[PDB]
DNA sequence: ATTTTGACGCT
């Protein structure tokens, strides 16, 4: 009763860009706007691999991971934009720079945690408290929430339903109680509307957002009404929402651990987890996972929004599939150099922009035949931003993987260089 | 022969 926490202490949002790389290319090239279109990497093999897909193209069944040649069979008028290639490899600079544009706008509203190239969590608890004091007991108008859905409502056309639900929600709010979690979430949603409007005004990019009491629910909420909408998931919405929510839809449960929860417990939906004790869950999934599941299935999570706007590592990777695997010393050294040159460029820019220097270089390879993604992953000192030195050091750290009696055996199917362990500069 | 990343957990 009175002593059981309900995980309603924070307001957390997750903002995620809609079909991000596609919007970057559509801003650049107006001919692609409002069209079925996709972003691809490479072009020779089956037209290139798709990494982002506009919503118009998704209506035809185009998805990420599809070869463009196959996507064209589903959507003959599909337009394509190709990722830049530099030094023989895909170069994602344009998208990293566009991400910085968006993150810098979001950071004006609150401290953000960069969760990926196109999404960030926001802890709005303080901003909501400030806005609630500003409002001075004033009711919140539906006009302040023009793109907000309230999950679970209405109860008891698309835009018509959205407005019905929002009206039910606002009608039910206790505006004069500044500690009401539902009121706090609603003010959070007002702020997120302002943030999303700022992003669109200042970059041209549209996005979706989730507003809830924690990161997992905010992330889940964000996807419920993509694109170009935001969704509020209240604590009270959790039992119904989770009662038919596949376990795999919750962040971190989309892989092996989620599969094991389903198999071991004989359940399908997140809400079914409430029928196990914390000790039972810890017994099957470990102390950490068990406690996390016990709270999460009740809508409770405590993972903080970490104050981190910049990536913690800077890496460069290339696969060499099938017959393109690297089989000569000259090939291996040339490609290590290419990767190191891109890495040097990004590191030098990072040092100038962000007042830090990486101190460790991680080298990873895969050998043809090896079932593992990586055959070797070894570190060495990163003491100077110099591509020839980094490539020589990477070769030094991997040369013993070569069985060859000038020849490289087994052929290499992947090279990877990653700068880590940043210090202030 | 989707690829190119990037955060975090385990031992
Ligand atoms: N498997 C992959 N490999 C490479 N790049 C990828 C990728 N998945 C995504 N990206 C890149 C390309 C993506 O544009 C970007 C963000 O990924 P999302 O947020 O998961 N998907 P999007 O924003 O496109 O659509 P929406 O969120 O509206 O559903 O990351
Ligand atoms: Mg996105
Ligand atoms: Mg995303």
């Amino acid at each position: 009763g009175p002593h059981m926490a309900t995980g309603q202490d924070r307001v957390v949002a997750l903002v995620d860009m809609d079909c991000f790389f596609v919007q970057v290319e559509q801003r650049q090239n107006p001919h692609l706007r409002n069209k079925p279109c996709a972003v691809v990497q490479y072009k020779s093999w089956k037209g290139g691999g798709i990494i982002a897909v506009s919503y118009e193209a998704r209506a035809f069944g185009v998805t990420r991971s599809m070869w463009a040649d196959d996507a064209k069979k589903l959507c003959p008028d599909l337009l394509l934009a190709q990722v830049r290639e530099s030094r023989g490899k895909a170069n994602l600079t344009k998208y990293r720079e566009a991400s910085v544009e968006v993150m810098e706008i979001m950071s004006r509203f609150a401290v953000i945690e960069r969760a990926s190239i196109d999404e960030a969590y926001v802890d709005l608890t303080s901003a909501v408290q400030e806005r609630l004091q500003k409002l001075q007991g004033q009711p919140i108008s539906a006009d302040l929430l023009p793109s907000t859905y309230i999950e679970g409502l209405p109860q008891g056309q698309k835009e018509g339903m959205r407005k019905q639900g929002l009206f039910q929600w606002l009608d039910s709010l206790q505006i004069d109680n500044l500690t009401s979690p539902d009121l706090q979430l609603t003010v959070g949603a007002v702020i997120v509307e302002e943030m999303r409007a700022a992003i669109e005004r200042e970059t041209g990019f549209q996005c979706s957002a989730g507003i809830s009491h924690n990161k997992v629910l905010a992330k889940l909420a964000c996807g419920l009404n993509k694109p170009n909408r935001q969704t509020l998931v209240s604590h009270g919405s959790v039992p119904q929402l989770f009662s038919q929510m596949p376990i795999r839809k919750i962040r971190s449960l989309g892989g092996k651990l989620g599969a094991s929860v389903i198999e071991i417990l004989g359940i399908e939906y997140m809400g079914e987890l409430t029928q196990f004790t914390e000790s039972q869950l810890q017994s099957h999934f470990g102390e950490k996972n068990g406690s996390w599941l016990y709270a999460m299935c009740r809508g409770i999570e405590h993972d903080p929004v970490k104050p981190r706007q910049l990536p913690k590592t800077i890496g460069c990777s290339k696969n060499f599939p099938g017959k393109t695997a690297l089989a000569t010393r000259e090939q291996v050294q040339w490609w290590l150099l290419q990767l190191a040159q891109e890495l040097e460029e990004r590191l030098t820019k990072d040092r100038n922009d962000n007042d830090r220097v990486a101190t460790q270089l991680v080298v990873s390879i895969r050998v043809q035949g090896d079932k593992r993604l990586s055959s070797l992953r070894r570190c060495c000192a990163l003491t100077r931003y110099d591509a020839h030195k980094m490539s020589h050091d990477a070769f030094t750290v991997i040369k013993n993987c070569n069985t060859s009696g000038t020849e490289w055996s087994p052929p290499l199917t992947m090279l990877f260089l990653c700068a880590t362990k940043f210090s202030a500069s």
